[PDB]
DNA sequence: GTTGTACATTCCGTTACTCCCT
DNA sequence: CAGGGAGTAACGGAATGTACAAC
């Protein structure tokens, strides 16, 4: 009911779970938070400190790369190479994009 | 005649406070069945550890606190469930845990 | 059999480089 | 021949998992 899927990826808010076509991959609570994060605002630029309050809540400094490396920790559980980004999009000097297709 | 709540193969019976997997009688201490009844009836919900030990002994999460934490292990021990790839009991940092209908 | 301490293990924020791009 | 914005490896402090000690 409340699943929301892209291709051959489900995420799953009730039980917490993504399926990532037939596969299940196993997300850490972070992984989890932030791809959810994303995935709601599908193919819209989600800038870092737009993520940090929705996240943790902190402020951006101006000077703050977890969000950077959240995103890295998360484009390698899901299989998404950074070099050329098919589910995870980075947007020079705006923020991160989830990608639908 | 006896009313439950189930989750596909889990089945918890609070009249005569039995689990059953499947299956067969798991067995659990009084404070942990009534932990797991806590989750259980908000399934799909994150509990916190204040809410939790609100139950589990009827105290405010100070700590630190961790018969949660334990309580949860033997509950996932029993459950046949595995901490680091969990199916029915997940758990959210900084948050508590969670019963998964699913 | 019950319970939670005392370690055992994992998480993710910082740091510190690196190769980009401008 | 800067300057910075983005990738990620690695460190380590804190959040969580549990074998087994104390009951």
């Amino acid at each position: 009911h409340k699943t929301i899927s892209f291709g051959s990826l489900t995420i799953d808010p009730v039980n917490r779970q993504v399926m990532l076509g037939g596969e299940n991959v196993a997300l850490s609570t972070a992984d989890f938070d932030m791809l959810w994060e994303l995935a709601t605002h599908a193919g819209q630029i989600m800038d870092r400190d737009a993520l940090l309050k929705n996240l943790r809540g902190v402020t951006y400094d101006g000077m703050d790369r977890s969000v950077d490396v959240a995103i890295s920790r998360l484009r390698k559980k899901l299989l998404d190479n950074a070099t050329e980004p098919y589910r995870i999009k980075t947007v020079r000097n705006k923020g991160y994009l989830f990608a639908p297709h």
